[PDB]
């Protein structure tokens, strides 16, 4: 009765590239086939445009202000329930292959098994410090060297990572298929979390070649000069060391080309996973979700990467396909915060069991024609912020607030590229009432003073602790997968014939000319 | 310049047994000689009368309301600085041998090396539930079978543990001595944390025999009937399943006898540590601390173990000896909360570096004759509480508050056994104004409604997660001491003569 | 400098299926391409028709009587030099992905790194016992259930293993390519050792479908009844529990069809390795060997699997390709015993440094047109033998001796299918004199009484020890691969940009130190 759940997650995928499933110009036949049978959430947003905050929030269905994972080095408490816990409590086998950027000594956070280590660190090294506004840390900050460095390679740090993530996810699916004839097996939930299309913007030749004739290599909004940028965008450019890189038109085109090429790299791995589900005969009983942690400005407005609430950074794709999911396109804004309650709903878990632990809403009713009215909230409190920023997405509007900056208000229906800041330049009385309305809702959801103080305390505490932990012998927190070789394959407490039968799936099949095995 | 630091910690040691170092009737020659040499804090209290809360608070110098380690299964966040971090940041090698009842995947919390696993669990299993007031969990709650089951054995779970804690601590001291002649060495801080004299009250014959003629086998206050007990004591007796145990006078004597015997068992281990320091020539450069996480009523008032603020449960000894420490007896109340700022002060760390992270005060000024006026605060929010309790200890007074119970106010100078509740029976207008003053102080320090809400959220959260974590394959968080065999002793990337010389200490010695 | 060496090994591959590279009827485009550019040894033999003895002898270039690895449970001493030692001593990084059926607590035998555990046991469980002739051990002996159970499945024990073997082999090549521009790098030798096409004869549907119209699904020589079999064949059929299986023609076809399908399964993995070598720019400096431990009778004569000296069981392919290797087909008999001295010769190691440690001869002279006259020797002393057997292969002749059985003498020129035993039915005085000459050679090479005594002592010794080791807590010897997660990918003792550059290969436009092609 309970469906299997395959979560396919990718990193830094601009949601505007999924207008209705993948954009037509992308070479993504597998993701395009998946989308045609999916509920597709067009205006879907991350909870925070940064990896560890987005992913802790994604796992728990809680905003960063609640998980306390403010930045890429903030400890994620083991006691915070995640969709892994909820599903595991409900009888699921739960596994992760790939990245989740969990910081702290808990590298599972409810997952029963984790098949790879993380690509990124698990310690407090990347802790920002609001006491030194304007500083940058060159050994890990984003810099525009990813833009000037884009190109072609046959292996990279990330391609090693994702190649392994995919192999072990498919291996696990093959292993799980051996139970497929047991009606009393546990349903499974496998999260497969790739690091592409995150930079470096570097792609295998095969996929780079797919985009030789690409007509989407120019961003839709050109570079805004530093002196004309809004303050947060200015902070982002300084954090990227913009003044020490000469980003040419060609650099922009090459970066976008490798990025699209790495989507096609991912599409092939999506196809592998679907193929494994199909041939092992678990496709029809498996829900498939496609999601990402945050987007990438990809040169739009002159900006790259994330760390802001503009569409290209804050929007991320979201699709759900499988049993009991009617395909279609949904335009109401939604959030990564809705994924954990949606997963619980699809798993048969009652609303009361998840209500105290989740800040979002289930999307299943929406899949079934029921309007969703809840606004979308977002937060940011890491590098290139000197104080926290919050945003609200509701109806056609986006509102952004930072105690240090002028407000931003965008009418995304009329101004999808967010070129006109209606808080600075209100069109009339309705714009003014709308700003008051969003100010009141902002004040209702966030105490920005308490938010700042909480972030400063978290940073300061971690810097004392991390300074200590980097003296003397280092104790690493990186997850080490363990697959006991002494229990695998054939060992001499076993019966070879029984082993071979148990590891074969499907079983008892095979006919040359006499079609009964 | 920076001294070495040896912290010796024991578990469940009633502080009333250290009036001026160990009480006369205890066979504790090694701890008595240490005490003559130490600043001794007579009226020292734990921050919380329970293992994990007291220990998380002890390491951080923060109360449970700040660490959020409310009970024996509450997660201790890795990001909370401890004295291990403070000393490590300042250039110390830091190590732990033995118990600290850290809950969560971090089993070091700043310690650079940990030589043993913990005796107790590292996961959320022992999480209380304020939604079910009155329940008890038989498979891990205290029960008076410790009292009826006291006796003599040559090995126990705890004796295996402590024998190993002791061996590895002395081994580590020996290993450290090999750097003692190196001017570029780091100073070291070794915490040696024993589980005795925590129950089961079971002792080796050798130490049991020391107390054949002991005159302290009867508690000073007898069993108070359930009807006549204060509400919290009633909760504790119910949690101990008291209705199903017939505790006789013999049981009480046998339990106390084994407890004293296990203090003597520890005293021999204290002697071993000091002997190693002496023969390795590290004694004179080493501060030595003696401390405990909480006490044990030991049958006084009819109660056993801890979980309350009465003297026998809330008082724990505290002594400090070594370079720059004037010996003496101090009567002003102190707290385990003061240990971390004291350690930092002794180690040369500035007050500013530790002020944002510690709720207590350094005891070094007191050691040097400066009056200390800060009150001592305590908290409890675990088994046998249905709502959090707080306590204030200041001057001659102890005040205890729980939203569910009548207040308690004791004048410990006039009523050292806390037999007269002056909140209930004021002696006069000074007692009345004193109660009002402590009420005002409590309200200024604690939002008790927020406290209860925070504890309930922590409990609920953990029960969701722990139920999940006990489905399928279990991933344990217990500490596994580091594996290092390929780098130990003689291996063929090394020169044998160089090895022998480096591992020999003292060096160049001998006299025929 | 010295060349890289990729050793592609497969298990239980009947050498008659590679008459000149792969037979025409096989779907094996990658191995046929490889064969076209290789020196191909048509009449190449295993040293012992069984996995562990063949593989210990292969690694050492020593016969079983010298390695003392007589059977699948015999300890292989760590002190015995292997091609891994020889190459590693000469400056090579050496690695193994996959199977080598090493028995004993040493699971590396000179390999610097092993990327997978073994599919098979590493302890003394499978020790035969000459004190009980006629017994069989049902929980691990071969049985004709492989033939009756042949068919189609998408995962098996062996495809899980070989999928993993392949993935990690290709990953290791990618990792090694990152050193390819460093002139201080070590040359590398990677052995990729697959368990297919060993039974179970079970194949993925994709590859099974390739052999729908196959014309080779029935053996040329059909089943010989027990009462007309030679004694050793009779012992093999009894060991296979042949009396309890009804092997139909359809069963024979299904088994051969799956077997061929698994050759095609392996051919796709060969193409994968070649593709990785090509795109990493490592192909042109890489010697590629293709080899197998023993063959598979595949129903010929009514026999299945190995354990004998007939062509289908004793012949295994051998090809060598790469720098300095002239392609060609060689008909002089060779042996797996020659691989280790050939590898050393090709790696630039002098003959004097390997001569005291190998029984075989380098094939490099033969590749360069020098005649080879050394005979090919083989030994067997495991299951289905009640006493050791030896064989001599020289010129057109094969001679087989066992103290318990009539001699066999075959003229492979006139009788390629070994249907006429010329020791029993000589054609004339030349056949008679040839038998005497092989008798004298046999007596000069082997003391068969001593051989039997040595195998009996080895068996008895292991059974005493194994009986003890299976009491109480078991201590496994299985190899546990370890890739330390605390040193992989991004960790906060590193600079992220330095990391990315080091892990990117090839290093072209956009990389730190590429200024031109
Ligand atoms: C991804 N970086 C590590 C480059 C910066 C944090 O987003
Ligand atoms: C586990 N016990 C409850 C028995 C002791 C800790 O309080
Ligand atoms: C391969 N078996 C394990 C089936 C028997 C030994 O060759
Ligand atoms: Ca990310
Ligand atoms: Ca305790
Ligand atoms: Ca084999």
């Amino acid at each position: 009765g309970k469906p299997n759940i395959l979560i396919i997650m990718v990193d830094q995928l601009n949601g505007k590239l999924f207008p209705d499933g993948p954009a037509d110009f992308l070479h993504a036949p597998n993701l395009k086939a998946l989308a045609k049978r999916s509920a597709r959430f067009h205006n879907n947003y991350t909870s925070s445009p940064l990896s560890a905050p987005a992913r802790a929030s994604f796992m728990a269905g809680q905003l960063p202000s609640r998980t306390r994972v403010y930045d890429n080095a903030a400890e994620y408490q083991s006691s915070i329930p995640t969709y892994a816990h909820h599903l595991r409590r409900a009888g699921y086998y739960t596994a992760l292959s790939g990245k989740m950027h969990l910081v702290g000594p808990d590298q599972l956070h409810g997952f029963e098994e984790r098949l790879t280590t993380d690509i990124y660190p698990a310690d407090f090294g990347w802790t920002p410090d609001y006491r030194k506004p304007g500083e940058r840390i060159d050994w890990w900050y984003h810099n525009l060297g990813s833009v000037t460095g884009a190109g072609v390679a046959e292996i990279t740090n990330q391609m090693e990572y994702d190649d392994e993530v995919a192999f072990l996810a498919n291996q696990k699916l093959y292993q799980l298929s051996r139970e497929n004839d047991d009606e009393s097996r546990r349903p499974w939930c496998l999260t497969v979390s790739f690091t592409h299309p995150h930079d470096p913007y570097v792609a295998r030749r095969k996929f780079w070649d797919l985009y030789e004739d690409c007509e989407h290599l120019t961003p839709e909004v050109g570079a805004i000069p530093l002196d004309e940028q809004d303050p947060h965008s200015q902070r982002i450019m300084l954090s990227c060391d913009y003044q020490n890189f000469d980003v040419t038109e060609e650099n922009v085109r090459r970066s976008r080309r490798a990025y699209f090429a790495n989507i096609s790299y991912l599409d092939e791995k999506v196809g592998e996973l679907i193929d494994t589900l199909t041939r092992t005969r678990m496709l029809d009983d498996t829900l498939i979700l496609f999601c990402s942690d945050h987007g990438d400005m990809l040169g739009e407005r002159g900006l790259w990467f994330k760390m802001n609430f503009f569409e290209g950074s804050a929007r991320v794709p979201l699709m759900i396909a499988g049993p009991g999911i009617a395909p279609g396109l949904h335009l109401t804004p939604t959030s990564n915060l809705d994924v954990t309650p949606t997963l619980a709903d699809l798993a048969g878990i009652s609303l009361e069991e998840v209500r105290p632990w989740t800040d979002g809403v289930s999307l299943v009713p929406m899949v079934n024609g029921v309007e969703r009215t809840e606004p979308v909230l977002m937060e940011y409190a890491a590098e290139a912020s000197y104080a926290p920023l919050v945003a609200i997405r509701e109806g056609k509007w986006k509102y952004v607030y930072c105690a240090l900056d002028p407000e931003q208000l965008f009418d995304l229906e009329a101004d999808p590229l967010e070129l006109t800041n209606l808080a600075e330049n209100p069109r009339g009385p309705v714009d003014q009432a709308t700003l008051t309305a969003f100010r009141d809702m902002r004040a209702a959801h966030w105490d920005m003073e308490a938010f700042d103080a909480a972030v400063r305390e978290s940073q300061a505490r971690r810097w004392v602790v991390y300074e200590a932990l980097r003296n003397g012998a280092y104790y690493p927190w990186d997850h080490q997968p363990l697959q006991k070789a002494s229990e695998r394959y054939m060992r001499n407490h076993m019966n070879l014939d029984t082993l071979e039968e148990s590891k074969r799936y499907p079983r008892g099949e095979g006919s040359h000319h006499h079609h009964h095995h």
